[PDB]
């Protein structure tokens, strides 16, 4: 074994774990990959640090200099906060004022420029900012996730191949939430390479099926869900979409932590949903079914993943 550089050499690696009582009445198996166990709990720590990395090596930006800028509300900002600190990037990130404050404490203590947005804007208003930004800052860079390349460039380097590794070349099907998009588009082409019979299927929310000709809408499943299809996924190497809805995934997600001692986001819930409805079907008997969750559950304790756990704690009283 050896000691890390620093941290950006401790993304990656996850690993794979069986899903068991809550598989119930599958013929098919599940196997859950856990991005939750990456050093700052999300998928997204692969793509902080993939987008940093890349240009680092293209000669586009350098430590000290430039000046890193991205709208995001999300784990992205996370991965590519700590990365950011790690090799010395100033960081700066845009988001409506409407997130919650924890959202903002983690960014703070990365050291992240936070800079906050009109609520009534939404995400378009935190994107404007960043482009406003942008302009501004000479040395400005914006990483674009939904159109960096080097996002689904990372799942097919290390994503991908872990996956292959861990089921000994056994996997049949990769189910994958979409974000960005970057993970089932890298990941999926990389084992698609490996073995053409593996099937790739792909997770959106019902209340937001772009993919399968609904119309964009809100919805809970955090994470997943973009409303519209991203430039870095590639929609052809998809055999198969598959909906679950905002229920679904919170059920699951809390399934998942009281049976299997899985704390997950409801997007994991998502994709553990998706996966069993596969794993159930007879055609399916005998197959193994990789999933990703995408992030750990304490990040969301004041989301709606908690509702129910949050009202009964703060109903309950001391015991004499
Ligand atoms: C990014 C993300 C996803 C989806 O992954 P993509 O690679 O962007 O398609 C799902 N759940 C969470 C919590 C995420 O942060």
């Amino acid at each position: 074994s050896r000691i890390a550089k620093d941290v950006t050499e401790l993304i990656g690696n996850t690993p794979l774990v069986y899903l068991n009582n809550v598989a119930e009445g599958c013929v098919g198996r599940v196997a859950a990959k856990l991005e939750m166990m990456e050093p700052c709990s999300s998928v997204k720590d692969r793509i902080g640090f993939s987008m940093i990395s890349d240009a680092e090596k293209k000669g586009l930006i350098k430590p000290g200099e430039s000046v890193l800028i991205e709208p995001t509300s999300g784990n992205t900002g996370v991965g590519l906060a700590f990365t950011a600190a790690a090799k010395g990037y100033k960081l700066i990130i845009t988001m409506p004022a409407s997130m919650s404050t924890e959202r903002r404490i983690i960014l703070l203590a990365f050291g992240v420029e936070l800079v906050l947005t009109d609520p009534a804007k939404g995400m378009k208003g935190a994107i404007a900012k960043a482009e406003e930004i942008l302009a501004k800052t000479p040395n400005g860079y914006m990483l674009q996730q939904f159109e960096n390349p080097a996002n689904p460039k990372i799942h097919y380097e290390t994503t991908g191949p872990e996956i292959w590794k861990g089921t000994g070349g056994k996997i049949d099907g990769f189910v994958s939430g979409i974000g960005t998009g970057g993970t089932i588009t890298g990941a999926g082409k990389y084992l698609k390479e490996q073995n053409a019979n593996v099937k790739l299927y792909g997770v959106e929310p019902v209340e937001s099926a772009i993919l399968s000709g609904g119309k964009p809408g809100p919805h809970k499943i955090q994470g997943i869900g973009a409303g519209f299809i991203p430039s870095v996924l590639n929609v052809d190497l998809i055999d198969e979409v598959v909906q679950v809805s905002s229920d679904e995934s919170i059920d699951m997600a809390r399934q998942l932590a009281l049976k299997e001692g899985l704390l997950v986001g409801i997007s994991s819930g998502a994709a553990a949903a998706a996966a069993i409805k596969l794993a159930q079907r007879p055609e399916n008997a005998g197959k193994l079914f990789v999933a990703i969750f995408p992030s750990f559950g304490e990040r969301y304790l004041s989301t709606v993943l908690f509702d129910a756990t949050r009202k009964e704690a703060e109903a309950m009283t001391f015991e004499a």
